[PDB]
């Protein structure tokens, strides 16, 4: 089958103003390269080339001007705008035409994953052509996210939406792997006490029909958020020492579609030659010189 | 005589590339504000309320978006854009009009600057009616700067634009304050081999006159800039660990503004009231009602 | 004339167990001992005898760290807490080291940078009466002492860890006092913690009328260790300044060849064991280079 | 059937003076808990209870203070002095009797490793029953190393020790693992130009015999390592925002020993008891009754 892909990348509201005033937050740079990189490299390692990219009337054009339609890195990008932020499972309805009939993928615009394996841990998800797949993963502060509480058995039993009395310490992260049934799921939908369409209620449909999974996502694994300004430093300092020590970049869409076998050499130079000058395009040169296993 | 402020947020091309493509350096945030908001508080500081914003002909539009006509803080803000990056002492010449028979002030749009008695530092060299003064500190690579060479008596001597083979540690800042005399020296000069109006042949102009003061900015001040990605990240915890201590915000205008009795306590809880559900409103509000010395 | 303490006692088990191996106060802040930062701050303050107190386990680890000083033109002696029985028992302890002079104490985890620091420490060290103390703006008074002022800004009242504090003001870890303390200090009992406290000997001094408050500003950094998050966040404070400006914040030799204490060619032997390393390559720097 | 373990806690000389002139390097923290923790916890994930502790004669009877005879964590600990730095490969001549006539490992008192199927990366290599194993990963300053160079085909060909012109940019970690051989082919060691006995010629004697596995230790693994202030630094801020994002602790050895079995529930309460009133000991209370998968 299929797999399409949407990155949502809604307002953060005047949350993080006047920080954000200027530019907002899924614009800004992660350390080296824009945050929606970050993401946009997750659903590249999903095995997934057309991705919508949804965010805010403002935002939108900003995005597309940043990314194009994609066919420089051997995606196909188009874009969608959500007029005001009425929740995260909306984004199915505006994406009703872009999904059709295939499987589809959601992940937010300013969540961060890495680790090793990512590429298996998410070819399973990927694999499952009927329900849907998330992700749990231990955190200090599951309040603030969607909560699976597990069984002895490790049988997820139930999810709250940043419950007060959380049942585990496992959030779900923002990267959602769904079937053919989701769009109508959203369709019927009601607003919540905030007046947001909840993915939660997606989420716990497909668990009233004993068609979710929840994979572990281990500790070995950092998913970042950037929700405060505090993480945002937290995530610059952390991309910063692993790709300092190692030479290699993280979530670089360029190398990922080289990797991935959806643009070749002469097309990875032909990218590479604007920024010749600074340290992204001398990195994007040597990956055509050198064995990276 | 009345001292007029001028601030150059000048390009940074494609060397920050592609994490500025979608948003430009000066209007990126440090840590919990704009860029801007920093050489900005040091004009205020100093005692300036006249300012013209200077930036890219693509950047200008959004400064004026983000910080209107000033009127809100009790400034009062212009703006003209350089429509090529062709040197620093250009700001001169693109405001000549807006300077007219006064004297002036010129801070880069990327420098921030922290420590005591600031206002005195800057007051002594806002008080000298006639010549030229600038500062200067201790750098690790002063190559990268204007550098300064005392002789045994402490006596400015000389003064190089990025040396290769530096005379001195001391780099000249930022921050530059003038006399009438800077648009006419402005007005005669011819580019250099790098193709550029430099402000360090402006200052060797004063220099070769005998009106040139140095200043030494001492080591208990931060001086710190935003060249590199490192360094901004640098820049983000250094403010971070000294807000998160203090429970004080470094170079927030509008506390500048009601501390130097610019705007009143109606008008700060009114700039308060629109941000009143995040950190910086509740700042603001904060300030109402404590005494801080 | 004023005698120096360095009370770098124990942080008990709450740093366990990073501080099983060593001493909290033994443990580098980037590139130097922590001790080193208060060592150069009462130094600043002209004072060249200090003694150092600490626990009996650590005690002969500083001495070892440190000698008797007269390397760096400073008089060090060394005497040992056995039991964390609260800061004011430095000046019980020490009754016979500070004899009839002024004195002044500063805890041996307190960080401070900042531009005329020689002058703000001038001030209270030069005084002949009284007591001296700093109030800084925090954002957790509750952790630390609290000093309260009236409108007049005059000090009306001290409270240590205030459930409900009475002004976000914390007084730092860095007390001048003239020969009133020993005789305060022996009279205090100890409190609901059981602790003899310093907040009691400022109070007392408060009560008297004597006790000079002054502010240090927000253009300062004082920093505290207390706990890993934040000793992660001085070093990097600390390394941020040094690799800007290619100059070391509290490098005790640094400070006793501006002071005049030591000279030239001491400074140099000085670099010479340190002279393959960053450090001693610093010191050799400071022989030819002049800095304002 | 056993594998013992080495940790060598060498000297730095006086490399990191005057910060380490108080104490040895491995016994600073990383962060919340002692260095030596984090290569301590990586030989018990790789299965290995009994391990001796090489230091310099005035730090080894620290390690003994701080660590005991492991029996607390279900260890078997011993200790031994190197009395000069004369090379990492010196380990297997002072470890002789230790070690016996079963199988080995050494790790570096100073190395840190991070990331996602850990145990499975550590678990083959522990599982041969012949040749040396060792890892190789992708680093920015091979230079400072030993430098693994494979062929075409993926296969190792070469390794040199710190090389002027490192031949790849993939170092050899300081994690080594041997069959029965290596106490031999280290005694038959002569030292290198700079008077060291080299894990680089223990590793090349096995090579030149067709008996050493290279896998790649992925770039979804942090290695960090300790060798700057700089570096130490950024490990401690690496690990901070691991831990505070998760509520779990990297490399805690009380919890290896714990989920390998090792110690149980009540000797896990016991050593929890004096911590009780830090965040390590609640730490250890809170893994009793939670399930963490
Ligand atoms: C280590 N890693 C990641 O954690 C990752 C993060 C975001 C998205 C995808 C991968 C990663 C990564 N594994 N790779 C290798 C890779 C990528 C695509 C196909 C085959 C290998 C990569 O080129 N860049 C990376 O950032
Ligand atoms: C400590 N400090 C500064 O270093 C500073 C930095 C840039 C611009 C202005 C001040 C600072 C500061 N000194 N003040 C106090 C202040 C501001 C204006 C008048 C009188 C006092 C402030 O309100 N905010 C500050 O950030
Ligand atoms: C900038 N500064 C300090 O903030 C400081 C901090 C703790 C202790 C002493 C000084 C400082 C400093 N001002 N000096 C200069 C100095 C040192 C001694 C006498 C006069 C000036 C220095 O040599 N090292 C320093 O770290
Ligand atoms: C995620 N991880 C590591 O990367 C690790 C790092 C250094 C040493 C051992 C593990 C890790 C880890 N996988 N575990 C789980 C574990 C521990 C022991 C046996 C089986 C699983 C753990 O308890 N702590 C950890 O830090
Ligand atoms: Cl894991
Ligand atoms: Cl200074
Ligand atoms: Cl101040
Ligand atoms: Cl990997």
């Amino acid at each position: 089958m299929k797999r399409k892909g949407i990155i949502l990348a809604g307002g953060s509201g005047t949350r993080l103003h006047p920080a954000t005033l200027a530019i907002s937050k899924q614009l800004l740079p992660v350390y080296d390269k824009p945050m929606i990189y970050y993401p946009l490299s997750t659903l590249m390692l999903a095995g997934i080339r057309e991705i919508l990219i949804i965010s805010t009337p403002q935002d939108t054009p900003r995005f597309q001007q940043l990314l194009g339609d994609g066919s420089n890195w051997g995606l196909d990008l188009q874009y969608a705008v959500q007029p005001s932020p009425d929740g995260l499972a909306q984004a199915f309805l505006i994406g009703e035409s872009f999904i059709g009939n295939d499987l589809s993928a959601l992940v937010l615009g300013d969540n961060l994953y890495y680790g090793h394996d990512f590429h298996e841990l998410l070819g399973s998800a990927s694999q499952r052509q009927t329900g849907a797949s998330v992700f749990a993963y231990h955190v200090l502060d599951p309040e603030r996210y969607g909560v699976v509480e597990f069984d002895q058995g490790g049988k997820a039993i139930s999810l709250e939406e940043k419950p007060l009395e959380p049942k585990s310490n496992y959030a779900v992260t923002g990267l959602y792997f769904y079937d053919q049934q989701v769009v109508d799921i959203a369709r019927d939908l009601k607003p919540s006490p905030r007046g947001e369409l909840e993915i939660t209620d997606v989420n716990r449909a497909y668990l009233e029909r004993g068609q979710l999974s929840v994979e572990i996502m281990g500790r070995g694994y950092a998913w970042l958020d950037t929700g405060t300004h505090d993480s945002l430093l937290e995530a610059g300092q952390f991309i910063a020492t692993l790709e300092n020590r190692q030479g290699l970049k993280v979530a670089c869409p360029e190398e990922i579609a080289y990797r991935q076998k959806w643009i070749d050499a002469a097309q990875l130079e032909k990218l590479a030659a604007p920024l010749a000058k600074n340290g992204y395009g001398q990195y994007l040169k040597r990956l055509l010189t050198e064995t990276v296993y």
